[PDB]
Order: C-alpha cells, then structure tokens, then sequence
C-alpha cells in the first residue's frame, strides 16, 4: 500500500525532528500505513531551498511538508488546497490569524501546527545574586544588568560567561531578531502591511546601532554566526544571563541534566521605552500536503492527525512549543508544565509579523536584504543610519512592480 513520506523539522534543532518522526510513525501504526521521514537542514531558509528542488521537479517523493509561517505566499502553487477537507467548525478550532496567514487567494495552503514568538530567557538565580528582582523591561536595563552580572561572574572565574546571546548569523533568524529590535524601538515593521517601506528612520537605525553595541561586549563576538542552537547551547551550559530565543528552548533547559534546570524564567523581550510596542516576532510551522503527492487523501488524514488536539498537546507538554488551538492554552496539563503560556499568551497573540504577507513570493529575497544589511551593522562595517538607507533602496528594487 502507499508510503506517506514527510519532510519536516530538523533533527539538527532540539528535539523537533525526533519527536516529529515519532508522531508520524505513530499515525502510521495507528492507521496501518507505511511512512518515511525525510530530515532537513537546521536553518529555515536552507530548508526552503531544499524543498524548492522537490517542488521544481513536481516530485512525488514527499507527500507532506512542514512549512514556515513566512512561506504560504511562496509555496502556494505546490500546496493542495486543504479547504475542501475541513469543516468551518474544524477550522475555527485554530487561531483565525494563522488560518488567514496560511490562506493565499482563498486557498488554504496548510494547517496551523505550532506557532512561535520571540521571548526573553533570564537566569533568575543570577538576577537575585546581583540584587535585581525583575527581568529587564527596557533594553538599557538589559545592558546594565548584563554588564554588572558579567563583570561579577567573570571575576569569580567563569571565563565563558556572557550577558546576552541571540541569533546574529546572516540567515532568516536574524531577520526575526532584527524585526524585534526595530519594532521595540518604535521604528516600524521594516515593510508595513500596506506596502510602505518604512525602515529608513532614526529609530530603526538606533535599534541596529544598539545591537552593534552588544557584539563582543555583553554578547560574544561569535554571536554574528549564531543561529537558534548556538545561542541555546551557550545559555544552556549556564554561560549567559539572558537569551533571546523561541519557546522550544524552555523544555530543553528544564530537562534532567540541564545545567540550568530550575534557574530560569521567560518574559517579553525588552523595549526602548515604556511607550514603544512590545516586540515578539511571529514564527511557527504549518502542515502542507504536496500538490505532487500521489496520495492526497491519506496525506490529509496524516496532517489532520499531526494538527490534532492531542498531538499539539504532546508538542506543548514535552517540547514547550506553542499550540495553534486556543483551547490548549486552558488545558490543565499544558499549563501545569508551562505556566508561562498563560502569562505570555497575549504576547503570542500580539506577535509582530515579518513582511511575508506584503512581499508574498518575493519574501525570501526581501529577508535576505534585511539580514545582510543588519549583519553589516552587527559586524561594525556600517552604521545603522547607512544600513537602513541601503536597505530601503534594496527593498524598493526587490518589490518594484510587486502588488499585494
Ligand atoms: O530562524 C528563524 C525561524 O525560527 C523558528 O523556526 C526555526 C526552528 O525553531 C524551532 O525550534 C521552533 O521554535 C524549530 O521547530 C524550527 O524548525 C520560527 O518558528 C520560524 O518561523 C523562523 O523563521
């Protein structure tokens, strides 16, 4: 009978790949269907390039793909329209915002699987050791606390200790960190949902200059090569006061034999001043049935299972990844394991989106311009003022003649 083949998530990032293959195998066993799991590179933009090879070839060799929240506009031609397979009631069990994200020109490209948002991880033991009673609310506070804790920890002999780690590698994760910096300084959304390229402004420039000011100071020099797992590993070995990362790092940092188990909390990222908006970049994964799958019916059943209440629950409890079902945020087991889901739910719902809706199929080119110009500031090659001006010019070229 059929073999349903699934490309999604990466065994190179936390436990996602392993857990996903487990879920797929469990569906296989439950239904008596053969399945195979195809692994992927770590970085989402590398995964896109890989999957684009299959799509270009109209390959039937993958039936289901896990896609990023930024992809529906790019991948729509390669997606089976899911809309005929779900009732309005079934669809309403997911966050409307994400269903809408995943719907391009009325086609439901994919089902919401897990969402995501950038948050601040902090060492509560260290904050208390140094006389602080709350995590920082402003970037200036983050910097002050990071300087003082680092000076103390370094003096006590931890030469590996830093104040802050984040994603500064030139790749999609940097676009995410940078949208947070820019938006939390009142500098806008880089490209606004109406199409306006707003990024050339003094607040955005300041946000980038501030980030530059972290590099090799409160953050490792090597941060300009860090993706999610590089940041996480410095943090999880106990060597960073703060980290910007996604929810998944929480369950990993609490696991038995984690050096930082019980020593950390999470909160909303800081901002420039009390009247700036809170910034958490919207991330996450959706499940797409390939337009080139020879087994659409079976693929859709697998996607419905993966997106189901109990599989999302398992994802939440075991991997601390965010459900796309509002009902799971009131589930007693989910909340008992992850009490911060309740506190940060409004942060997750107000998460700020990268400009994938407005750039559509050109999003990946837009994002590359963003991470390359941002990276130039992080390395001290350009000032934020120059970079945001060059970025405006590049995005104008990229999006000239594109309409949403
Ligand atoms: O790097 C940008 C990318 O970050 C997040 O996805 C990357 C991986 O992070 C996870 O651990 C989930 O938090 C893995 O499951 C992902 O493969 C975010 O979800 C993306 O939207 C974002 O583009």
């Amino acid at each position: 009978g059929p073999v349903i083949r699934v490309a999604g998530d990466s065994t190179a990032v936390g436990e996602g790949g392993r857990w996903m293959k487990e879920m797929v195998e469990a569906w296989g066993k439950k239904t008596g269907t053969r399945v195979e799991y195809i692994d992927s590179p770590a970085d989402t933009n590398d995964r896109l390039a890989l999957y684009q090879q299959y799509w270009a070839a109209r390959s039937p060799d993958v039936d289901v793909y896990m896609i990023d929240v930024i992809w529906p506009g790019i991948v729509a031609p390669h997606a089976l329209d899911l809309k005929p397979y779900l009732t309005e009631a079934e669809l309403k069990e997911f966050f409307p915002r994400i269903v809408q994200n995943n719907t391009i020109r009325g086609k439901l490209t994919s089902l919401p699987f897990f969402t995501d948002a950038g948050i601040l991880y902090y060492r509560k033991d260290l904050l208390e050791k140094y006389g602080y009673t709350s995590p920082p609310r402003t970037w200036n506070e983050l910097e002050q606390m990071a300087e003082r804790v680092m000076e103390g920890e370094r003096r006590a002999g931890n030469r590996d200790f830093w104040g802050f780690v984040f994603q500064g590698k030139p790749y999609e994760g940097l676009t995410c960190d940078a949208l947070e910096w820019i938006y939390s300084h009142g500098g806008g959304r880089i490209v606004e949902p109406d199409g306006t390229i707003s990024v050339n402004n003094g607040r955005a420039a300041l946000a980038l200059n501030r980030a530059h000011g972290w590099v090799g100071r409160i953050a490792p020099q090597g941060v300009t090569s860090y993706a999610e797992e590089e940041a996480r590993n410095v943090w999880q070995q106990g060597n960073s006061l703060f980290m910007r990362n996604w929810p998944y790092a929480y369950a990993l940092g609490q696991a038995e034999g984690s050096p930082i188990r019980g020593k950390f909390g999470v909160t909303v990222l800081p901002k420039a001043s009390a009247d700036a908006p809170n910034a958490a970049t919207l991330g996450g994964a959706q499940l797409m049935v390939s337009a080139y799958s020879r087994y659409p019916k079976e693929a859709v059943d697998l996607v419905k299972y993966l997106a189901s209440y109990e599989v999302q629950k398992d994802n939440a409890v075991r991997l601390s990844r965010l459900p796309t079902r509002p009902a799971l945020y009131t589930d007693r087991d989910v909340l008992a394991r992850n009490p911060w889901f309740r506190d940060l739910l409004p942060v997750f719902q107000n998460a700020v989106s990268r400009p994938s809706d407005v750039a559509g199929a050109r999003y990946n080119q837009v994002s590359e311009a963003i991470w390359t110009e941002v990276h130039s500031v992080l390395t001290g090659r350009k000032k934020g003022e120059q970079a945001v001006r060059d970025l405006e010019a590049r995005i104008r070229r990229i999006l000239r003649h594109h309409h949403h």
